[PDB]
């Protein structure tokens, strides 16, 4: 796989020229007629589905190519650029695929340490997805089975989450957004429970600090547990 990586810069640089095109839209745009307008925004969705495309890599995607790209340094700051200009659909796909893959993306990011700036975009998108996809992110980051029968012990996928960076960041955000549909008029019964209770087994030291931390937290958690667990987890989250 030397040869696999020398794929990916060159799609790298060839989606970056794209970006700095997309980019230019709001320039090339106030010195241009009327009739452009429409257009041109038509050539500039283009573009993006182009960007996508060379994300995805698009029977279906292999699931790796999009991998691959996130394991080299300018690759997955470009992606974060790239976010905000993709559809809600669109970036839906990608952050569902980056929590798939996340522990090796994570492993892979041990030294680069530039995951953090994925953060942004991504809790921008939240607030464009309903309740279905909020908790379908989270049984996905989680790493919970297909049979849906609640796990009694730990799993690799989601503890190498807690430990890091923005795996705990990211986490706490999908919770975060799903206290806002909660309340404002249960599948979370289910995802919340192990969410909570993970968080009040990983040991202090080794659970991850959090780049922010969602001040509707507090709230969040005090409709699952008691004062006693409640004050447990204000401890450790620095909530």
């Amino acid at each position: 796989d030397p040869d696999k990586r020398r794929k990916t810069l060159v799609i790298i640089e060839k989606t970056y020229s794209l970006l700095l095109d997309v980019e230019d839209y709001e320039r090339r745009y106030l010195l241009s007629l009327e009739e452009e307008r429409p257009a041109l925004m038509d050539d500039r969705k283009h573009k993006i589905c182009s960007m996508y495309d060379n994300l995805r890599g698009k029977e279906r995607p292999s699931d790796d190519h999009f991998v691959q790209i996130m394991c080299i340094r300018k690759g997955k700051r470009m992606v974060a650029r790239i976010l905000p200009f993709l559809s809600t659909e669109q970036a839906a796909d990608i952050l569902m695929t980056t929590a798939r893959n996340l522990p090796f993306l994570i492993k892979k990011d041990a030294q680069d340490e530039v995951l953090p700036c994925l953060l942004s975009p991504f809790s921008l998108l939240l607030y464009h997805l309903p309740s279905v996809s909020i908790t379908s992110l989270l049984r996905q980051l989680m790493n919970l089975p297909q049979s849906a029968a609640t796990p009694a012990l730990s799993n690799p996928h989601l503890t190498a989450v807690l430990q890091n960076k923005f795996g705990l960041s990211l986490l706490l955000i999908l919770l975060s957004r799903g206290e806002d549909l909660q309340s404002s008029d249960n599948q979370w019964t289910e995802v919340m429970f192990m969410a909570t209770r993970e968080l009040l087994r990983i040991p202090q030291a080794a659970l991850a600090k959090p780049i922010s931390i969602p001040t509707n937290l507090v709230s969040l958690f005090s409709r699952y547990v008691d004062r006693q667990k409640l004050n447990l987890l204000e401890t450790k989250l620095q909530l």
